[PDB]
């Protein structure tokens, strides 16, 4: 018989991809997946993503779920009403048919949902969409908090204080306090899901071994890597482009980069001596046109698998996003490190032990005062676009990454073993 | 008269070899430079290395103070890095007669950073002045200088030179307990140094722009800027090998004089060495067995001292890994070697950041410290090592370093300009 699987998502792209591609694998190994979307969308771009997926097969399904809404921040707003509904989704749950295998959800909500699914006896599991050193850092911060040191048992004998969240640096904070509440509720999830896979994260990954979900189970389940218009202008420009010429620079959904710092990357571009394609009223008046024969910048969302996947891009400069990341992973571009914000620093670090790229540590986050000079930009560009090595030890992580997702890998593996969990006597 | 200066050095080639670069930098401006040096010598063999230097010239002196005896009660903790200190630290308040009656009257006292706290108040007496000379990185200068402050805070480093939130990781390991001797020493020296005469590091404005900028601000010296940037101060088997390997070929791997690395540690060196398949100089009991065989067409381990001077001059060598001793920094600066940073204890770490800034290396961060024992695994030093051996803009980012390093040295220069302004200073009218 074919298992039900019942999605719940998060806001954000970086949250929504996963779970697309997370959902996607799960119907190619024969479950049925039920998407719990609520309503009203927090956006309708990213709501077209998740219509056009669940349009295109009767494997997928969407359950709309109103969000009943009743410090004010505006982000959490969001997600106050989206958890605030937590109690009322648990009778809506158990009248779904056919009865669940199994509920799937996102991290953030994770303390909200999780009593709801112990409440009508449904498995629950967690997806992670960072790193693994990311969910080491989660799962034992609460241990950490009260005597702290900063050792993260997956990668950190003493993480230095600016590699944690922007907002955790401060413990009587509102973020703390949740960030705490997950950490702790994660441990009682039935299981845990990371788009991570064992080349890429083995020592974060084998201290994470130990850690043991209550239903005598490892609690952390890798099934990573994953695979699954503003381009029109990009994709015929790229083809004219030598192979492996061009530096690819984005920063993900979201890209809080200041004016100031914004003309010095631009410069260091320019000075970096070699093509560029930019994604975000140009701040120098001529610069675009001084500088179109050398490279394009496009202000609209682009298609960043095919363009990691692209001949002639040679390098990807990176905030680090824990999705970025394994696209860059799988495309073997190198990657040079520019963590924003949250978790990116960490994954940062993850980008250097890998050898998927070279990371500048003493680059500051978007809290930091101190802007990044363009010499220095256009250097660390230069130099790992002109860099062989660099390029060789991204193809073994491609090479490794692509081994974990071809079938018989260790990812397929937990994939396979997974659903047979749903798959019960 | 020409100006006497007298030279009070530490012990340690890393802090003895700056004393002695200064010494004949000084002498070839026109001055005499004598050594107090106390007995009994803490080493022969860098006796010995100073007493060849005084045979030179006759502008070059050495003096001998003798150590006071210790009292045994009054000893504290049984630290034999500490109780050389002690003996040197308790002759501080003898040493104000012998200064005095140096014939001919000294221009100026210059002290090494450890003895300044004991010996700065003696100078005052006999109103003799005294300079500080800074074995380490204008970096490593701020963070003594405001150590203090930052202390009796605190919330975030923020050392003005160094970074906004510097990591505790980065701070040396002695520091990370603060309620230590050497935690307190260490606070002593620093509120010490500003009351110094003036501070000189070998460093130069374009290796360290902004923290020399900052501390041009603090200008603690009465009457005039308390840092004085002179550097980069400038004056077998092996040499043989290198001359046969190929041209930019050769990594050269050294710690400096002290290079305690632990045994699991040496034999992933080793490994990671042979296994990135480029050249390598390595300079440091059978650890590894077959390995000094299978690697011996491609790279030469020896144990003894050796000139690192010619070293990092030599054509063939190509990279330098380091653990970005001071002295060993500047010396790839003047080379331009690119280099690989691995620090291994106390300043080194931020020593590493100076390194990465410039140009001149790659520094590795999450690369442990001798203070924490998770080791660095092979796989990840065959990489980094070739890697760096294979970039070529790692190579003209060095070439920068050297050239700006050089234009300071030459005539003209930032430094060889602020050297002679020093020495006006020691001949007043
Ligand atoms: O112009 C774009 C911008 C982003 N992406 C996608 O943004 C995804 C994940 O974003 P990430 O986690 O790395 O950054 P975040 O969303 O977390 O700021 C990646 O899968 C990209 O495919 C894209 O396809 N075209
Ligand atoms: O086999 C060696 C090791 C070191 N040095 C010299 O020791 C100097 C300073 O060493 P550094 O301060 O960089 O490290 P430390 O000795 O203080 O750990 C360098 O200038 C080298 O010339 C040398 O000549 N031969």
């Amino acid at each position: 018989a074919v298992p039900h699987v019942a999605l719940l998502p998060s806001s954000g792209m970086g949250h929504l991809t996963p779970f697309l591609r997370l959902a996607a694998a799960l119907a190619s190994h024969g479950c049925v997946i039920t998407f719990i979307t609520p309503t009203p969308v927090v956006s309708a771009a990213e709501a077209r993503h998740v219509e056009a997926f669940i349009s295109s097969s009767p494997l997928f399904r969407r359950l709309e779920f109103p969000l009943l809404p009743f410090s004010d921040d505006p982000f959490f707003l969001q997600f106050e009403r989206i958890s605030r509904s937590a109690r009322h989704l648990g009778p809506v749950l158990s009248s779904v048919s056919p009865p669940l295998s199994a509920l799937i959800l996102d991290v953030t909500l994770t303390s909200s949902i999780l009593p709801i699914a112990a409440e009508i006896s449904l498995p629950a599991y967690i997806l992670f969409t960072s790193s693994a050193g990311m969910l080491s850092l989660c799962l034992s911060y609460p241990e950490i908090a009260a005597s702290g040191t900063i050792k993260i048992p997956g990668v950190a004998e003493d993480l230095a204080p600016s590699s944690l969240p922007q907002p955790l640096r401060d413990p009587r904070n509102l973020f703390t306090g949740q960030f705490i509440e997950n950490g702790r509720a994660m441990a009682r999830a039935d299981g845990i899901i990371i788009n991570t896979w064992e080349a890429l994260e083995p020592a974060t990954l084998a201290a994470l071994q130990g850690s043991k979900a209550v239903s005598g189970f490892p609690l952390v389940i890798p099934v990573g890597p994953l695979l699954a218009a503003a381009d029109d202008l990009v994709i015929p420009w790229l083809d004219a482009q030598p192979a492996s010429s061009v530096v690819f620079v984005s920063f993900g959904s979201r890209t809080a980069l200041s004016a100031e710092q914004l003309r010095e990357l631009a410069a260091g571009l320019e000075s970096s001596g070699c093509r560029f394609l930019w994604v975000l009223e140009l701040l120098g008046e001529g610069f675009l046109q001084r500088v179109e024969w050398k490279g394009k910048v496009v202000s609209g969302w682009v298609d960043q698998r095919a363009v990691l996947d692209h001949p002639s891009v040679g390098g990807f400069v990176s905030h680090c996003g824990w999705n970025s990341v394994t696209e860059a992973a799988l495309g073997g571009m190198r990657v040079l490190a520019w963590p924003r914000h949250g978790d990116q620093r960490i994954n940062a670090m993850v980008v250097e032990k890998s050898g998927l790229g070279k990371w500048p540590s003493l680059w500051t986050w978007e809290g930091d005062d101190e802007i990044v000079r363009r010499e220095e930009i256009a250097g660390r560009v230069a130099e790992l676009m002109a860099s062989p090595a660099a390029a060789a030890a991204a193809a073994k992580v491609k090479e490794e990454a692509v081994r974990a997702a071809t079938a018989g890998g260790s990812s397929q593996r937990q994939l396979e073993d997974l659903v047979s969990r749903f798959t019960c006597s």
